[PDB]
């Protein structure tokens, strides 16, 4: 997260850190608890991941230093990638992780509500992007989870910024004209959370962008409300 600040312990309880064990253990992607056995993440995260066996999901984490060999984690039983996905930039950048065991909800780890089809005309003004990613383009994974308030840009405005791409209705963009605040390497799969009527909604999944926090380049997120039927179908 560029131009962000440290989160407080448990202020983003749906936020998970997805690790890989191959060749040595490292953070791979962010993700969100959407159910007892369900993590919503991005599809691009699993490029070259042959088996869900190398994956470890960690919940209730503030700092990466909390993860040692003796730390409990959730095994992955299945990676469900959307069947129309090819790559991040063309959309359908969504994946569900079926956990081996269920998550015991507490103040440190709880699910985030998915937006309803009626909320398609809601004007979200309290949107945050969270992750352990890069604080600059050339950096490293951060110990402490960062947060940044980012305003939603219209699909019409985002399209003018990405003239060589098609920004579809299944995408949502967020950013400042002048830049300085955005997701960066290591934040993908993660939530774009928006507070509406005292309730937090998973509005977007960190997907792609041209660099990180550049002027006139909003970050591009998967628009979750467009996948609530696919989420229902695959979670059955
Ligand atoms: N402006 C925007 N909104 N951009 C959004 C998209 C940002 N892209 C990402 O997050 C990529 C995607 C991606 C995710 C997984 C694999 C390839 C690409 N992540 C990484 O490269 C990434 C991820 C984990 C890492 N683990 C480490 O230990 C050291 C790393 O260097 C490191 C870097």
């Amino acid at each position: 997260i560029v131009g962000g600040t440290a989160s407080v312990r448990g202020e983003w309880p749906w936020q998970v850190t997805l690790h890989t064990t191959s060749p040595t253990q490292r953070h791979l992607c962010g993700g969100s608890i959407i159910g007892n056995q369900w993590i919503l993440t991005a599809a691009h995260c699993f490029y070259g991941v042959e088996s869900p066996k190398i994956l470890r999901v960690y919940s209730g984490i503030l700092n990466q230093a909390e993860i040692a060999e003796d730390t409990s984690f959730f095994g992955v039983q299945e990676i469900i990638i959307h069947d129309q996905y090819k790559m991040a930039e063309s959309g359908y950048d969504i994946a569900l992780l079926k956990l081996e065991t269920t998550v015991n909800y507490a103040d440190s780890q709880r699910p985030i509500s998915l937006p309803s089809k009626g909320d398609r005309n809601v004007i979200y003004t309290d949107c945050w992007v969270t992750g352990w990613g890069y604080r600059k383009l050339r950096d490293k994974i951060q110990n402490t989870l960062q947060k940044a308030k980012i305003p939603l840009v219209t699909n019409e405005e985002c399209q003018k910024r990405y003239r060589g791409h098609k920004i579809t209705h299944k995408m949502i963009c967020a950013g400042y004209r002048e830049g300085g605040k955005d997701a960066c390497k290591g934040d993908s799969g993660g939530p774009l959370s928006c507070k509406h009527n005292e309730v937090w909604h998973l509005v977007g999944i960190t997907s792609w962008g041209e660099g990180c926090a550049q002027r006139e380049r909003p970050g591009v997120y998967t628009n979750v409300v467009e996948y609530v039927d696919w989420i229902l179908e695959k979670t059955q």
